[PDB]
Parts: structure tokens; C-alpha cells; sequence
């Protein structure tokens, strides 16, 4: 028993991080068949990035300009190609660790693991969410960009987001593997404020339902609710509305421990109308909303 | 910015991972050149935990019998001998993908990463501490006995723990790699107490400094306490008494914030008696001791 913010293995995404040099600005690269794939900036000076014109500056590249390694060994770049915010260097050499993988862009409130690197070398691995408003809570440094978001499902890779930037907030912003941003960000260096955070009230039901799973339930009540007076609570604590999916989604839940969805809304709105009161849960004095679902049931069993 | 629970990747250790079975028994073990380590209670059945004889079903048991699997190799074992909880089974080949590694006992308070596998397959990573009463608080279910907790100097894994039982209260006890457990605990099947816990105040003030080094500064006060006036804090709250080797292993991050350690604990002391009123730290409405000063350091500074 017990229950831990739990990150997938990060052995298989280990085998493909490289480093990657443009001129004086290196980040991680994501060294996938033949294909190195790297946040586009890469290519730009700090003058750049107050306004770059990245179709004018990624032309005059040429193949050379490009220093890739993984660890030690270099890679001859062979070719050059842009996708949306992601660069792609074609190099010589196909990756004898790649892993068999896939590309993905996730949805708010789903739950990936990230793999923090710095000049092509991983630090650390910690799971994270996307939040409603396409920002993560991360732990990123200068030169963590490349750093590479991802889920493991049997013995497939599903790389879902690629890091690039920090907001002023502290929260960070990145796409996925084609270069496509999470949110309304872009990769300039002007202000950019994330919009208003709410939280996943699936995540926490869901985090509701381990606890009983793992023998906390002091909080369940004797009361239920239905879906209208639910939200009206919810919308008040800027909670993402609950929606008959996400009463489907924790149906899987609710029969493994005999309670039903609307009961444990109704013990949910009760521990937001009275707070917590010092009291804690699976050792948190906080309601927990980056657990989905499926990583309830796939850690309980 | 920001700050994580992170912990060390897991490629290294991943490679050394294996399944072991015994009968009807199966864990997982760790593959480190020609050797292969798990506990010794895959030798027993469900009747044998009561009160095992580790020496006489030891000897009734041959290298036949001891089945290692790595993925979809079957090894061959040629030798199997006891040290302490841990059965050393050598099998045919060594390893390739060992890498360059030590086995360590780690101290209460100190910090590693355990891979969680069941049947030889990892499962999962997470960060955890070694308690004051030698449990750990993970997350286990049944098999997964057999997984290791390790630390990553820089090359080199310091394999630290391996897994073997779960208490009645539900926290998890286990052995070095050589066999010895952490506490007072045997591998037989029986009621165990792990006694009275302690909150580890040094890593509470090193992740105190982690919130300012990331911008969270509201608990700052004006008010400095001593080293004795603070411990009389700490024994009314269950904490360990901060010794001068504590205050001595905050300085490089007391000098990276400015922040005096007398100055912190006395702004832990405020919180300890006056609690949070409602409001977070890194994202925490408790106060968090699974950070040693070396964590805040290494992931401030990457
Ligand atoms: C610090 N500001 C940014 O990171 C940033 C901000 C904006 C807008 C909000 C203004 C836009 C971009 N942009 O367009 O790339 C930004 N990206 C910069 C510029 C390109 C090259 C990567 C670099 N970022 C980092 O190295 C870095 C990433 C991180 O997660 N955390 C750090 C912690 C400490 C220092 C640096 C970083
Ligand atoms: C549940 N009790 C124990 O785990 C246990 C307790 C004691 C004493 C305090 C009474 C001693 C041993 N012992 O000597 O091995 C124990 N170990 C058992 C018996 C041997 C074979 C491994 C097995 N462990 C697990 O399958 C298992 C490990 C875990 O972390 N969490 C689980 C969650 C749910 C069900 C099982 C487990």
C-alpha cells in the first residue's frame, strides 16, 4: 500500500537525449531513427529573441552550423528542416537506442513524466500535469530546454511535450513532438502572462478514491448531490466543471470501492464549503488534482 | 524555477532488473555482474513465513530451482549461497549493461530513488527518505519485493535499499545489499512495530531555503531565535533537535539566500506554533522533511 507522485522509467528516454549546439546556445536534443528534434530558439541569439524572424534566420543555417553529440560521439548534421516551434536535424547516424515511440499532444488535466536534462545529460525525472490553462509546474533551469515530457504504455514511448520556455510566473510553456505549442504561447521574448488556473476536479475525485483505496476515509459523509448543485459549488472554488465523461471516467473507481461518483462529489463539497481543517490526506493538507484516473488504478494494482 | 520531488533516472538501474522464482514465489532481483541478489524469503511458502528456517530450506533447495529471468533471457544459475535477509545467486554470464556501481547502508534522514518492479519489469520511480525509525513511506504492492533504492554520485550507483516487507501500519522495511535490515526488523511474518517517528529538521530548514531560492518568502520574519531556544520548539513538536553539524551543513544555502539559519529556524519556530493560516509553500500546506540540503542544492543548481 501507500501512494507516491510515481514517474514512469526514464531508462528508454535516457538512450535519446543528446546535446545540441547552435553558435553559443546549447539545449537538449531528442535523438529519435535518424531525426534529432530540438526547440527551434536554438537558432537565435539573445537579440533575436526579442522579435525573430525564425524563417529568415533558420535559411541562412547550413548544415555545419549545427553541433550535435551524444555524450561524447558527435553526429554529422546531414540536414535541416523546421516544423512549426521544432527543429529537425538530420544526422547520419540512426539512434541504436531508440525505443519504439510515439507522438502525441495530450489533453488538460492528463499526467506525463518529465525528464529534466542539461547539455544532453538527464538530472532527474518527476511527474507532472498539464493544467487547464497549458502550463506545467515544473522544475526547469537555464538549458533545461529540449527536456521532453512522455508516458509509457507496455513498450511504447508516447513523447507528448518538449519544454521551451518559463513563464514569469514560474510555470513553464512548451509544445509537442511536431512543434505545435501547449496553450497561446509563443517562443518570443516578450511578456506573456498564463491565464487563470482552475483545478481538476477529476484528478481530485480521483485522488479521493485512492485514499479509500488505501484506508483514509474520515472524509466520506453519508450524503449525496447531483451534478447541477456540484459545479454551482465547484465553479465558486474555480473548479473545472464536472461533466458525465469524467463521471464515466471515474466509474472504473467507484466500483472497485463501492462508492458511487455523486457520493463522493457531495464529501468533495463538503471539504471545500468547511476546508480541511488541519486534517490530513494519503499525507497531504491539500487536495492532490495531478493523479488521473488511470494512474490511480495503475498504481493500486 | 520551480522545485519537485525529483528523482535520479533510472536507466542504469533499470538494466539490472530481474525476475526470480522459487516454486510458486516470484521477485524481482538485481543483476550486477555474474550475481544475482534478492531476499531470501522467495524461498519460502505462504506456511513457511511464519517462523522460517532460512538454513534448512536453504538446503533444500538447488540451483535448478532458482529460476532467473532477465526479459526474455533465461540464465543459468550456477551457485547460490545466504548473507544475512539476501540470497546471492550466480548465474552463468555477467551482466553487459552493469553499470559502475557501490553498495552503501545509508543514515536516517538521508534520501534515494526506488524503482518499483514487479515480476523483473520496472514499474515506476519515486523519491523517499529514510525515516528516523528506518521505514520508509512508499508505495508497494504484492511482488514487489526485490526492488532496490538507489543514489547516482555521478557515474557510479550507490544501490542503498532493497525492499522486503510492509508493516501493519502500512510504511515498508527492508535491507542494505548486503543483507543487514535497516531497524529492527526480521523477515519473518510476524507483528513488527517500527516504534515512534521524528520529523527531520534539517531537511525541513534546507527545503524552507529551497522555497526562498524559488521565490516563495512570505514565512520570512523578524524575529532570530538560538540554537537552544529553537530545540525546545522542535521537542514540543515531535522534530529532532538541530545540531551545530546541521547548522554547518545549511551554509552554502544560507549563503546563497542571505538568509541567516538562526534567522530560518526562527521563522520555522513561527510556523510550527502558528501553522500556515491557509496559505502554501512550493505548493505544500505541510511542511515537507523528505529534502536533505544536497537535494536543494543539486536540483537548484541542476
Ligand atoms: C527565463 N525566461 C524564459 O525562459 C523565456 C521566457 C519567455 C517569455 C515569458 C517572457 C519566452 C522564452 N522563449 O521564447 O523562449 C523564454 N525562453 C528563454 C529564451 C530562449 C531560450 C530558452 C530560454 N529559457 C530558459 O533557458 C529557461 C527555461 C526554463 O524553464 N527555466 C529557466 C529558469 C531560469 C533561466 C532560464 C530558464
Ligand atoms: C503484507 N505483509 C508483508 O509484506 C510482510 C510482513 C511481515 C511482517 C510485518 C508482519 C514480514 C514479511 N516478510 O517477512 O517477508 C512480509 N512480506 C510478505 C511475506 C513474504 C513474501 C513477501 C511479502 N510481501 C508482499 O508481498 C508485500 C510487500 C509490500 O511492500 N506491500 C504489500 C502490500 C500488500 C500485499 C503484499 C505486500
Amino acid at each position: 500500500s501507500g501512494f507516491r507522485k510515481m514517474a514512469f522509467p526514464s531508462g528508454k528516454v535516457e538512450g535519446c537525449m543528446v546535446q545540441v549546439t547552435c553558435g553559443t546556445t546549447t539545449l537538449n536534443g531528442l535523438w529519435l531513427d535518424d531525426v534529432v528534434y530540438c526547440p527551434r530558439h536554438v537558432i537565435c541569439t539573445s537579440e533575436d529573441m526579442l522579435n525573430p524572424n525564425y524563417e529568415d534566420l533558420l535559411i541562412r543555417k547550413s548544415n555545419h552550423n549545427f553541433l550535435v553529440q551524444a555524450g561524447n560521439v558527435q553526429l554529422r548534421v546531414i540536414g535541416h528542416s523546421m516544423q512549426n516551434c521544432v527543429l529537425k536535424l538530420k544526422v547520419d547516424t540512426a539512434n541504436p537506442k531508440t525505443p519504439k515511440y510515439k507522438f502525441v499532444r495530450i489533453q488538460p488535466g492528463q499526467t506525463f513524466s518529465v525528464l529534466a536534462c542539461y547539455n544532453g545529460s538527464p538530472s532527474g525525472v518527476y511527474q507532472c500535469a498539464m493544467r487547464p490553462n497549458f502550463t506545467i509546474k515544473g522544475s526547469f533551469l537555464n538549458g533545461s530546454c529540449g527536456s521532453v515530457g512522455f508516458n509509457i504504455d507496455y513498450d511504447c514511448v508516447s513523447f507528448c511535450y518538449m519544454h521551451h520556455m518559463e513563464l514569469p510566473t514560474g510555470v513553464h510553456a512548451g509544445t509537442d513532438l511536431e512543434g505545435n505549442f501547449y496553450g497561446p504561447f509563443v517562443d518570443r521574448q516578450t511578456a506573456q502572462a498564463a491565464g487563470t488556473d482552475t483545478t481538476i476536479t477529476v484528478n481530485v475525485l480521483a485522488w479521493l478514491y485512492a485514499a479509500v483505496i488505501n484506508g483514509d476515509r474520515w472524509f466520506l459523509n453519508r450524503f449525496t448531490t447531483t451534478l447541477n448543485d456540484f459545479n454551482l459549488v465547484a465553479m465558486k472554488y474555480n473548479y473545472e466543471p464536472l461533466t458525465q465523461d469524467h463521471v464515466d471516467i471515474l466509474g472504473p473507481l467507484s466500483a472497485q470501492t463501492g462508492i458511487a461518483v455523486l457520493d463522493m462529489c457531495a464529501s468533495l463539497k463538503e471539504l471545500l464549503q468547511n476546508g480541511m481543517n488541519g486534517r490530513t490526506i494519503l499525507g497531504s493538507a491539500l487536495l492532490e488534482d495531478e493523479f488521473t484516473p488511470f494512474d490511480v488504478v495503475r498504481q493500486c494494482s
